């Protein structure tokens, strides 16, 4: 199991995170909730393949940007 | 043309930019990058069709997120 695969995961679920705040911001058009809901569906079986936890895979993330950002505010 | 529509393309381009780091990091498996490429064709319509800069786009997005950061840390 490629581990690039696993950090590719981690940053999809930050994102969906960020996401999800989006649309609870009441900013979604139609096609960026669609696909929000179509990327649930893949990270669930995602979730379930892997087997790794989605909430502590998000947090893995939000350190994985503020390394990012660090590097460039 | 809905708002909703412009905010949901500032986080997408935000989003585009994130995900372009996490690529330059050589943590790219294949299908987040092919997503990548897609996602930029689409991004460069949007570009072309809203006429808004992506790096503009991109910085609000940048201020989106410290927005619903700072409702939630």
């Amino acid at each position: 199991m490629d581990s690039n695969t696993v950090s590719s995961f981690q940053v999809d679920c930050f994102l969906w995170h960020v996401r999800k705040q989006v649309v609870d911001q009441e900013l979604g058009d139609a096609p960026f909730l669609d696909r929000l809901r179509r990327d649930q569906k893949s990270l669930r079986g995602r979730g379930s393949t892997l087997g790794l936890n989605i909430e502590a895979a998000t947090h893995v993330g939000k350190q994985i940007v503020e390394k990012i950002l660090k590097e460039e505010s």
